[PDB]
């Protein structure tokens, strides 16, 4: 008693939309730094119909029956996960129920450190997440600076952490858990002065890699593992998974760990899992695992070296001049010009990056900068000489923007006006256009 | 730079459990009150690449660019939302980005209350559900009853909601926020008598109405939208759309409640939205609003009703005599069994079902009942006349359970040793697959 027609017979509305969307992406130059494309295989898993089944709880300690082979694909996820990351099953464990990064983030914190506990993170103007602690003045803004105690560290001048001012801070405010690992953090972190200033106040180590998480599994950039107590992670950004999330935690360092964890996942705040979501993450776990997808990791950080590089010949700056990663703060001051005019310019011509706070930006209020990252494009298969056409693109809507600036003014309201028709922007579209919309797409 | 190669290549391990697990479907007897059967459409719309787009906020107030098409889907999601359910959306609105039911309660408690308000629902033990404040002497179990002070009422002796111990309750306790609609209540909700006492200790009401969702939705049964404040739903059990979950929220009563209600998703719990759920969910929710989909949810109470008759007519007790809906919960009492040995016994026949607390019960250790619901057979075909089957493979199920515990001992360890190789079993098992086998399978 069901209806089993295609989805563009049986919503036609809504397959259309669909089918708009799908071209929009094959016809855009991403540089959103937390995007990716997730191919058929991932794309197999997420419409499968294992999400049919409701099975709360955790393998072989399920509450109903009938979670035999549900069972074997979260085993399996969790084994190809520890493998995916480097680790030795005796030594850590990963929950893989949690359904996306903030969860994720939430659980790992109220397990650590409970309702009131204290906890230390990046301010998010100054690249951190939401889930590490962010509130303003006017509000508890994420519910991770009004179920916990929060206080909020920042980078230096340059864009730095500064770990001076985080031990200054940790040794007075004596959190529970200190939060490092970034969304919008062009460097590599170093987790032993991390591991250090934990170890000196008695405070746990939690690592945020969601962003950097392929060059960690890889070996290409610093390993939190050696360090932390608790290590989270996205599956859709640069590994390139369907949107879920992993925990990790360190048996040996801290026993009792793997069951606080657990029981924040569920019951106390998930109910019955996603299982499509874990097959999926099951899936990509294996391509993490292989010499091709380290191939693939490289290639993000040598297309992001050469954009930097580029970039920085086209006489722009980068915070931090530069980048150990995949992704790329662009500091906007000296053409006058704030985050958001740009990123209003960037979609008018197929271009999709963000706005960004840059070190000078007191608020999130007129940020500065806009965020750029290549596994997207890296994953289409742009390599670094394609880079430098992507560089000019980025020079030309900055200069696109500064002229509109001038013509309609500084007001966002007004300038925007001067947007729509725009010749230049109509002839720089069709250039990403025909340069994205061949590129090859999964 | 990817693999493109189907699932079957890719990843052949996968693949192989994933089909075992879809054959298991096929060939089960599937009675699990909260779980169903998407259609292909909904399942083509979650493995969509339009889970490749981040777009956290809301419409037309994005951080982001490039969302014109996920705008396009996140308000004909909302708009689908608040037809199906027969509300105005000049007097109610509607969340859509939950990842999923407990998500979308503790948001929306959080939204009403903050932390440390005062909540009140119904004990787990008596049929609510997890995030309606559970907790034990031993522990506060859900986060629900950690960041909240939470109340918990019960059912009487018969199994129904007692308002008087409701009333006695909330004067005294004095709560913001009252939940009513659950998981395992097999008879209609006097919304009416909830919003009575809400007024007189100005609390809100909050009705959960995931397992009713379509007989509200299809006016079968009382509707909560005259009386509450809050509605949240899932949307994949009785409504048959993908794990996801609807916040609904009464503006016309409680001006300011939108943006309380949207800023607790986000920014405050949640990230990026699902995109590919909130398709899936648009998907369904068209179908939910025909005139087809209420002969479905019709003939899911008929088919209710008559398994209800059919038990009884064979000397099966059920809680309450009976039930309104789509759920029945069989009390074993008079057989000397338990619902966990009966539940071992059904996945040995593949006959799923879930063990349930009854009002005898005192502890949620040893629940003297199971829980079956009509929605996936329904679904899958089944007219009024199968119920007999239904009934006469679960007595004999019980039978065979009270002899095998009769043979191997109360304990249930000794008790499974029993299961394996029996000749009864297998025999039963080959009459399930068989019938199940047979029917219409999305
Ligand atoms: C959207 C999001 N999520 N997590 C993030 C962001 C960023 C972001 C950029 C921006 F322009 C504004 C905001 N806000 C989020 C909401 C907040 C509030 O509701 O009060 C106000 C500021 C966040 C960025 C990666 C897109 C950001 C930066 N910079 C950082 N560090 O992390
Ligand atoms: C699994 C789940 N989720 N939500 C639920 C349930 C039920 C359930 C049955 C059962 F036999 C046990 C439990 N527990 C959940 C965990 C809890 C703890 O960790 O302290 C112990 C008791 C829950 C049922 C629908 C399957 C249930 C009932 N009855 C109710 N009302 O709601
Ligand atoms: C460090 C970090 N942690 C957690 C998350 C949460 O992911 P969900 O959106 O899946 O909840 C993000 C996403 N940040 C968005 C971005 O960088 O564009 C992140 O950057
Ligand atoms: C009333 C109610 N509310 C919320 C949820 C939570 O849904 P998620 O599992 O999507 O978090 C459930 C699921 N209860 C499981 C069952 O009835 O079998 C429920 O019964
Ligand atoms: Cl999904």
């Amino acid at each position: 008693m069901f209806n089993n027609e295609p989805l563009e017979q049986i919503d036609k509305e809504l397959h259309d939309i669909l089918a708009d969307e799908e071209k929009r992406q094959r016809e855009t130059i991403n540089l959103i730094a937390s995007e990716n494309l997730t191919n058929g295989a991932v794309r197999e898993c997420l419409g499968n119909r294992v999400s049919n089944k409701y099975s709360e709880g955790y393998p072989k300690k399920r509450y109903y029956g009938g979670n035999d082979f549900i069972d074997k694909i979260e085993e399996l996820c969790q084994k190809r996960a520890l493998e995916a990351f480097n680790v030795s099953d005796e030594e850590w464990g990963v929950n893989v129920q949690p359904l996306s990064g903030s969860a994720a983030n939430v659980q790992a914190l109220y397990a650590l450190v409970g309702v009131k506990g204290k906890i230390m993170g990046m301010h998010l103007c100054s690249g951190g997440h939401l889930t590490h602690g962010f509130f303003d003045e006017k509000k508890k803004v994420s519910i991770t600076s009004d179920m916990f105690e929060s206080k909020l560290y920042k980078c230096n001048s340059q864009g730095y952490v500064d770990l001076d001012a985080v031990r200054e801070m940790a040794l007075s405010f004596k959190p529970k858990v200190i939060i490092c690992g970034y969304t919008s953090y062009p460097r590599d972190i170093d987790y032993q002065q991390f591991r250090q200033i934990c170890d000196e106040v008695n405070a746990y180590l939690f690592a945020d890699i969601s962003h950097i998480s392929s060059f960690v599994a890889c070996n290409i950039l610093n390993n939190p593992f050696l360090h932390a107590d608790v290590v989270t992670t996205t599956t859709h950004k640069i590994l390139r998974g369907p949107r879920s999330a992993l925990i990790f935690f360190n048996k040996k360092r801290n026993p009792g760990i793997e069951q606080k964890i657990n029981s924040a996942v569920f019951p106390s705040f998930q109910g019955g899992p996603h299982n499509n979501k874990i097959a999926a993450v099951a899936c990509q776990l294996k391509e993490v695992h292989s010499p091709a997808f380290k191939e693939y990791t490289q290639q993000v950080l040598l297309n992001s070296k050469a954009l930097a590089k580029a970039l920085i010949s086209k006489q722009i700056d980068l915070v931090t001049n530069g980048t150990d990663n995949h992704l790329i703060v662009v500091d906007l001051r000296k053409f006058s010009i704030t985050g958001s005019k740009l990123q209003e310019t960037c979609n008018a011509i197929n271009v999709s990056l963000n706005k960004n706070t840059i070190p000078s930006d007191v608020d999130c209020v007129s940020p500065s900068g806009v965020r750029i990252g290549t596994p997207a494009m890296t994953t289409r298969g742009a390599k670094e000489k394609d880079m430098e056409f992507i560089a000019d693109v980025l020079a030309r809507a900055i200069k696109i923007t500064v002229d509109l600036q001038e013509q309609y003014g500084k007001k966002l309201v007004d300038f925007k006006k001067g947007l729509p028709g725009n010749a230049q922007l109509q002839q720089l579209k069709q250039e990403v256009v025909t340069w994205a919309g061949a590129l090859p797409f999964p």
